[PDB]
């Protein structure tokens, strides 16, 4: 009804997003690879550009996982009936080149399933 | 272990928060009255300042669900192992004057119930 799970696994790591509607605003957990995190959230609504926080890191850098929670962003933007959050934390332990090149088509696989649940469910009643 | 769901209720109407830890990060999720939504968007580290960001809501007006967002981060920054990302969406119809004064201590109330929670479950495994 209000919850659901998306999974996709290319190149030997899974990333995952856990959707959940409020009212008519959506909030979407983005994690994959060997450790989970929050490193970065992306704000937005249908009509709105999106903003990013970067969380901090080590060694004074902030995490990069934005260019994830980005790209899902503006592949689902304009299904957006309210505000919309996106958290993103992904990490591969020494994380190769094919996984690396891997992280885009997973966004766009998730994005994908997101969209059709949407439409399956429209948050209007 | 990773996700706990607290509540509330004063002067006739409850708030919740649902937690959950990703790796050593934290998101919060705080709803309560006839309408949960997600209206703002407060985001903090345990030696950042909190910034928060304010969805728009109608009339050009914005979303005023910070007040709550913005003082459970403030009653809980101490304790944050990493990350920490609040949404929150309250909305009561017809919101009566008693139920507007208790929104301050329903916040506390939960923040209290959350600092007790990962006193006894320490992000560190
Ligand atoms: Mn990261
Ligand atoms: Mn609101």
């Amino acid at each position: 009804h209000h919850m659901a799970t998306f999974t996709t696994e290319q190149a030997g790591y899974q990333m995952q997003a856990i959707l959940q509607v409020i009212g008519y605003d959506l909030l979407i957990v983005v994690t994959g690879g060997t450790n989970p995190h929050i490193g970065d959230v992306t704000t937005l609504t249908a009509s709105t550009v999106p903003e990013t926080v970067k969380f901090p890191s080590h060694d004074g850098r902030f995490h990069k996982d934005n260019f994830i929670s980005e790209r899902m962003a503006k592949r689902i933007q304009r299904y957006l009936a309210g505000s919309c959050t996106i958290t993103a934390g992904i990490h591969v332990n020494q994380i190769t080149k094919a996984q690396i090149a891997a992280a885009a088509p997973m966004t766009d696989d998730l994005s994908r399933q997101i969209i059709s649940w949407l439409q399956a469910h429209p948050v209007q009643a």
